[PDB]
């Protein structure tokens, strides 16, 4: 059964490389690049997509990992469309991930662009808190499938045509105190990272803990200091984000609890 489900998921996940046309490069780096593409669909029409380029063992885990994420269906979690693996001239495998195109790019850049004239308009507080709700909803879905994100941050949240946020790509300043110390990581560690992401949103893209350096962070945290309240951040919003950084991770709210707080606060806005 367990196996049977894995076998099916595996069936679905691969896309014939001839259904796919690559385009220009949207952002090149270390692990690799993100490029625009067209995915030929079952109905005969093409779809604009994004295309991410990243041992047979690491190949097979990539494929098994891709199969599980393809099963994820929620509007605040980025849909994996499928995978291609095209071989090089030197012979190393090149594993491509296919994603729906996110017109507005990543949330962190978008927030930064918004403080420029020619960027997106100033983002009203209501919209910012809607971004938080969307992300909490995404992470609730994940925590209910017991899946850990590991790298939640504003730069890994993506903005869709319709300004829905979805979590994606699932960084000392984002890492829970317990995980710095004992390398151990629960959903409550994702909750920590969420709390930081909320702050990145509420500051419109500031790097967490100005004036503190990465190497200083465990002690800074170990002495009870946390991120400060941003100017024009509602106290209730700050309370919600501060609960994410409680020392005991058992004392932190679940995503489901956070989401419910965030939506209530949003509803109470005029
Ligand atoms: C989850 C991985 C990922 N998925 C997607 C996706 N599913 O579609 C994706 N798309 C994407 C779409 C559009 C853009 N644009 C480019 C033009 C720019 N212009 C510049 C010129 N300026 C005058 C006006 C603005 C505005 C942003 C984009 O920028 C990088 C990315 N990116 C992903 N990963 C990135 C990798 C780099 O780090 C951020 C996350
Ligand atoms: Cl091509
Ligand atoms: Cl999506
Ligand atoms: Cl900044
Ligand atoms: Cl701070």
């Amino acid at each position: 059964s367990h196996m049977e489900e894995l076998q099916n998921k595996l069936e679905d996940v691969v896309i014939d490389r001839n259904l796919l046309i690559l385009g220009r490069i949207l952002g090149e780096g270390e692990f690799g690049s993100v490029m625009e593409g067209n995915l030929k669909q079952e109905d005969g029409t093409s779809l604009k997509v994004a295309v991410k380029t990243m041992s047979q063992r690491e190949i097979e885990e990539f494929l098994s990992e891709a199969a599980c994420m393809k099963d994820f269906s929620h509007p605040n979690v980025i849909r994996l469309l499928g995978v291609c693996i095209e071989m090089s001239s030197q012979g190393i495998p090149k594993p491509m991930v296919i994603l729906p195109f996110m017109k507005y790019g990543d949330l962190h850049t978008y927030l930064l662009y918004s403080r420029l004239e020619t960027g997106p308009r100033h983002i009203p507080l209501q919209t910012l808190l809607r971004f938080m709700v969307d992300i909490a909803l995404g992470m609730e879905y994940l925590s209910n499938r017991n899946f850990l994100h590991r790298d939640l941050a504003a730069r890994n949240c993506m903005l869709r045509d319709d300004m829905t946020v979805c979590v994606a790509d699932f960084p000392v300043k984002w890492i829970a105190i317990e995980s710095l110390a004992d390398r151990v990581y629960t959903s409550k560690s994702d909750v920590w990272a969420f709390g930081v992401t909320m702050w990145e949103i509420a500051t419109r893209g500031m790097t967490p803990y100005p004036g503190v350096q990465n190497h200083e962070m465990y002690d800074y945290l170990l002495h009870g200091h946390r991120l400060k309240q941003p100017e024009d951040c509602l106290d209730e919003l700050y309370e919600i984000m501060y609960s994410c950084w409680r020392t005991d991770p058992l004392d932190r709210p679940t995503f489901s609890v956070l989401r419910l707080q965030l939506e209530r606060l949003l509803e109470s806005l005029p």
